[PDB]
């Protein structure tokens, strides 16, 4: 016999290797079921240990799996509902058995700490159920994706509160020349294909930088190692990947770093730590072509 | 891969269980489209004999668990029949179901063929279809689970529509007429040697134990007593036995006997009527002291 009585059991979907960084989802698969001649599945619920941000939701359609494996989305309940801590779903359709996807939207407030969780379920001849997951822990980075890089979108801030990085204009510096003191790199793309994309920093040496110049004012000296085909799978979103977490950018060595970088292409890469050692980041070249780049980064605050 | 709504349907009630009238025609159809291009609507099934009253689509669509366990899911209103056209809506947005249609075999359809034309529309305008049978219907009549006691005792094969009547002997001190339809007296002996009995017109009186025929029972009905005949649809049991038309046709009543004596539980009986007009196997559901109960298959030869 399965149990004779209300019951349940939950799974998370979300990967153990990748980290839990804010903005993102943690994904779970929250089980219930009833002996179909004892009663119907009423309600789900689940209290996180810190709340989650908007868009934390359970997604009201019950997962079924065919022969083949694949999923069968029916629609059983009515929208889910949350308060602080707090998701509740009702089921709006007679069923013995659910399994319902939650979707918790990692806070700023959880960064760097640990967060758990406990569902649980009703049904309609009374009976209650419970399950609890966690701790998890949730990453200190930060992530920002898809970025595009040109010869006027040119410069680099890996110092501005929850951003990553964040690209700066010439149009930007033209108007607020005072941005100049918050740029770690300067991106330049040369036609000598000995220099290519490129990426210089206050002391680069004027030999390689085929004609470019600083803005007045740039005065960081970011140190930079550069990488090739060091694939991350939240930055690339290319499968068998691994993972950047928090213990490498701690232990990442920085002693053979570089002021320059050249010929920076698709699947290039460079670690970067700012001048004054409070911050290091993992830019990666997703695409490049003449007229455009694309990078996406994770930082990590020292 | 699935890129439009498509269906398919299975039978299933078993092919080696006749299709009797009055019982039940099962069928598992399936649909199903791809998610993001809408969801199921509404299905239908038209048979070619309208089904009787109680043709109906289940509103639950069974989902398979890791078990191999149905998750009964209530994804529709209650179907519609009218004549013989089946139709139920969705209510619950679904991409796939499977729902039941059960098809209640009408006396109309006695001895011949129903097929079906299963449909399925869904909410892009797509439709499809699916289509079954022949199937072949049984000329017998079945009656089940009824009550033989020394006073309900009085067996007739002979009334229309229903395989088996049982007379009692206040119904023939009212209607003495009744007697010429009298096909096997039921009789309980105290002696074990006679036990639960059938008599017809010439058993011997020594097998009787005083038990007496009403005058005007003068039917001389065919037995023969069976063992380890435990007829699925009689019995409800788990033996895969099936009595079905061809065997009434074919069964050599040769070795007949004209009384059987120790009926029980799962014995029956092979009957001829005295004017070889019916067949029957007559199974023995249970029996106590005061109490047999029957259920009997009839087939008209």
């Amino acid at each position: 016999d399965p149990v004779s009585a209300l019951s349940n059991d939950c799974i998370k979907r979300s990967l153990p290797v990748a980290p839990n960084i804010v903005g993102n989802e943690i994904e779970f698969a929250y089980a219930m079921a009833i002996p179909n001649e004892l009663g119907k599945l009423s309600s789900a619920q689940v209290v996180s240990s810190i709340a989650g941000a908007t868009g934390t939701y359970f997604d009201p359609n019950s997962y079924y799996t065919n022969s083949s494996g694949q999923d069968i989305p029916v629609k059983v309940c009515s929208d889910s509902q949350t308060n602080g801590t707090t998701t509740v779903i009702d089921f709006t359709v007679d069923t013995c058995a659910a399994t319902l996807r939650y979707y918790y939207i990692i806070p700023e407030e959880a960064r760097g700490k640990d967060v758990q969780f406990s569902f649980s379920v009703k049904a309609s001849n009374g009976q209650v159920a419970e399950y609890k997951l966690g701790p998890y822990k949730i990453s200190k980075m930060d992530m920002a994706k898809n970025l595009s890089v040109t010869n006027d979108k040119c410069y680099l801030s890996f110092l501005n509160e929850g951003e990553a990085v964040h690209i700066y204009s010439k149009a930007d510096l033209q108007a607020n020349p005072s941005l100049a003191a918050k740029i770690d790199i300067m991106y330049a793309y040369s036609e000598k294909s000995d220099l290519s994309h490129a990426f210089y920093t206050s002391s680069s040496p004027k030999e390689y930088m085929g004609g470019t110049e600083l803005p007045s004012g740039f005065v960081n000296n970011t140190k930079m190692i550069k990488v090739y085909g060091l694939q991350d799978r939240q930055l690339s979103d290319l499968q068998y990947s691994k993972f950047i977490d928090d213990l490498d950018f701690e232990t990442i060595d920085m002693s053979k770093c570089t002021n320059y970088i050249l010929g920076l292409k698709e699947e290039a890469g460079a670690w970067v730590e700012t001048a004054d050692g409070k911050y290091r980041a993992y830019v990666y070249i997703n695409k490049a072509s003449a007229s455009e780049v694309t990078v996406s980064v994770k930082r990590y605050k020292m």
